[PDB]
């Protein structure tokens, strides 16, 4: 399975890439909205981890063409934030800082379900 | 032409209904998200004035089936607010308090354009 990680901070991208690789996924990365949409089109990931082009707008664009699972990750943890991510098409929304095991379990649940 | 005004505050609804009637539109009203979606389906308005079911979610639902012009109105005036209204499908976004003539001019521009 192939995961696209969309994160503008290289430290957190590396941690998630490390942990997903350790589980046996193939990982592609993108560091802005433009690279995210290019990578999504060119790589056809099975799942996108897509921090908050602007994260809400990426997920909006993707859902125009694709039902690929999207897991949003964000330091923003208010009800407004979670609800709007989910309404714009996220399948799940996880806050930073996150537990590495929990993120892995949530990626697996999403993959199982699609 | 028929305008659907979606406003949960009866005082402001009445002012907008008054002014739109004075110009010769037929006005239907709705006071929550559920009534908005029912009225949109049953009345097929030519334009919706749709204050911020939750305004962003209404406009999202509408755009699933329809390209009817939507003018969002809101006391929230930050960049985030305007941008997200527009990205979720609004054609225009006007802040409260508004000028009655300006709202009329913006409804006309929208109608002209669709």
């Amino acid at each position: 399975k192939k995961i696209l990680i969309v994160d503008d901070e290289k430290p957190i991208s590396d941690i998630i890439k490390f942990n997903m690789t350790k589980e046996g996924y193939e990982v592609v990365t993108a560091f802005n909205g433009r690279e995210a949409l290019e990578q999504f089109e060119a790589e056809q990931p099975d799942i996108i981890i897509l921090d908050l082009i602007d994260g809400l707008e990426v997920a909006k664009t993707i859902r125009k063409t694709s039902s690929v699972p999207i897991l949003m990750l964000s330091a923003k943890d208010s009800e407004f934030d979670k609800v709007i991510g989910l309404e714009l098409g996220a399948d799940d929304y996880v806050t930073k800082p996150f537990s590495n095991r929990e993120l892995q379990a949530r990626v697996k649940a999403l993959l199982r379900r699609s």
